[PDB]
RNA sequence: AUUAAA
RNA sequence: AUUAAA
């Protein structure tokens, strides 16, 4: 059986990265029961079209506050992710390096993942509600 | 990804051959390669397949209940809700006999045949306005399917 | 238990 | 011009 998985994982070089998690990734809708849904969605952050502006910043605020707000009102679910996101960018290099599937999001793009969990017509209006007010946070511009 | 690719093909000429899971799930991901915005706020495309319960409720049948006579109480749901809902799957034709159509020809066209009977709901709109119309379906559309 | 739309 | 949540 595939358990040979298991035998590659112990003797393989750590220097390949990609491949190690590749392994170890492989250790493997009825609207009327509405039974909880979860949805996702990646929103791009536009720092190719504001590269002067800091949306992590905007979007954490203080201790995260201004984000925890927005996931309380909304009722959402949303984690910063991709290139740029983390504070040390040693330590981004390096967890990128690392190429742990927790960590691979840093090969991406710099951009916002929304999740809700709720019954299906509800956790898509939530997660539309949410796209609605996250955009004022990526559009210094919202004026015009 | 510009920076991803480099490494595993990187990895593939580098990676000793006797590893053969590894080698191979490396090249599946290279096989693939060969998300929305906000600020540029084009429109999406949602879907999202909705099964109706033919194993809770055998003896109810819910497509002439979705339709109508000539498909108005439908239209009329995909007027009032914004979506293009489109019936699917096994049992989805009124020729039962005619279904299970070609489909050892194999044609991405027929093969919803092979999913169970559903009602796919898409719609097309900014990603905010995409996803509150598609919440507001399965509100209606509920209705239909709780006799 | 006759609803058949795109 | 700052903000650093999970």
């Amino acid at each position: 059986y595939l358990p040979e998985l298991m035998a590659e994982k112990d003797s393989l070089d750590p220097s390949f990265t990609h491949a190690l998690r590749l392994v170890n990734q492989e250790i493997e809708i009825d609207v009327v029961i509405n039974k909880n849904m979860k949805l996702g969605q990646k929103v791009l952050i536009p720092v190719k079209q504001f590269p002067k502006f800091n949306f992590v910043g905007k979007l954490l605020g203080p201790r995260g506050n201004s984000l925890k707000r927005l996931q309380e009102e909304t009722l959402t679910k949303m984690s910063i992710l991709g290139k740029g996101s983390m504070r040390d960018k040693a330590k981004e290099e390096e967890l990128r390096k690392s190429g742990e599937a927790k960590y691979f999001h840093l090969n991406d793009d710099l951009h916002v993942l929304i999740e809700v969990f709720a019954p299906p017509a509800e956790a898509y209006a939530r997660m539309g509600h949410a796209l609605e007010e996250i955009k004022k946070f990526l559009i210094p511009d919202y004026n015009d």
